[PDB]
């Protein structure tokens, strides 16, 4: 996350880390059961760490699940990042708590100019690298259709929006994706793709996962 602060320790309960041996990826709880990130963090072998702040640093509420089945989008294209969603079954249910907790799926999707909260423990620097230990957050629109479309021509789908600022300095970036955007207690967006990070008039682009309620809840209940 460029240009956010500190959340606070558990204060997005439902962000999870995925971990294969160190962390690359967000990553949202939905039920005890299951979690939803980005397709392009599909990887075999992931470890969801939930109840994490320091990523790095045992701190006592942490819960580290392995996967049991790890479900990518059918029509997930990886040149286009349209359908860029994945669910991932935990081994063993968590144990749900103040500081674990599931996040609600849309039933509408939603305005431009709604405000979102996007957290994840991504790159910070727009040039250059620094990742950060703790989980950092940002406050952002969604922005209209238009200026998505028009910041990113010929490569935004009806599965994609913009949220963040045309001026930069503030957005998601490496190490963020498939992380949430939540929207009025809603999870609207997952972390997907950009042009760099802050960049002006490149805002960060995210899943549509209003246009996959359907498809989580029918994979959910037959696997
Ligand atoms: N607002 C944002 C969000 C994320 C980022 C950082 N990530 C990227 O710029 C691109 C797009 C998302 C994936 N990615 C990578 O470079 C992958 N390492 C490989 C890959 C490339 C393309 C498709 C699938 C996989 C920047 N700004
Ligand atoms: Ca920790």
């Amino acid at each position: 996350i460029v240009g956010g602060y500190t959340c606070g320790a558990n204060t997005v309960p439902y962000q999870v880390s995925l971990n294969s041996g160190y962390h690359f990826c967000g990553g949202s709880l939905i039920n005890s059961q299951w979690v939803v990130s980005a397709a392009h963090c599909y990887k075999s072998g992931i470890q969801v760490r939930l109840g994490e702040d320091n990523i790095n640093v045992v701190e006592g509420n942490e819960q580290f699940i392995s996967a049991s089945k790890s479900i990518v989008h059918p029509s997930y294209n990886s040149n286009t990042l349209n359908n860029d969603i994945m669910l991932i079954k935990l081994k063993s249910a968590a144990s749900l708590n103040s500081r674990v907790a599931s996040i609600s799926l849309p039933t509408s999707c939603a305005s431009a100019g709604t405000q979102c909260l996007i957290s994840g423990w991504g790159n910070t620097k727009s040039s250059g690298t620094s990742y950060p230990d703790v989980l950092k957050c940002l406050k952002a629109p969604i922005l209209s259709d238009s200026s998505c479309k028009s910041a990113y021509p010929g490569q935004i789908t009806s599965n994609m929006f913009c949220a963040g600022y045309l001026e930069g300095g503030k957005d998601s970036c490496q190490g963020d994706s498939g992380g949430p955007v939540v929207c009025s207690g809603k999870l609207q967006g997952i972390v997907s793709w950009g042009s760099g990070c802050a960049q002006k008039n490149k805002p960060g682009v995210y899943t549509k996962v209003c246009n996959y309620v359907s498809w989580i809840k029918q994979t959910i209940a037959s696997n």
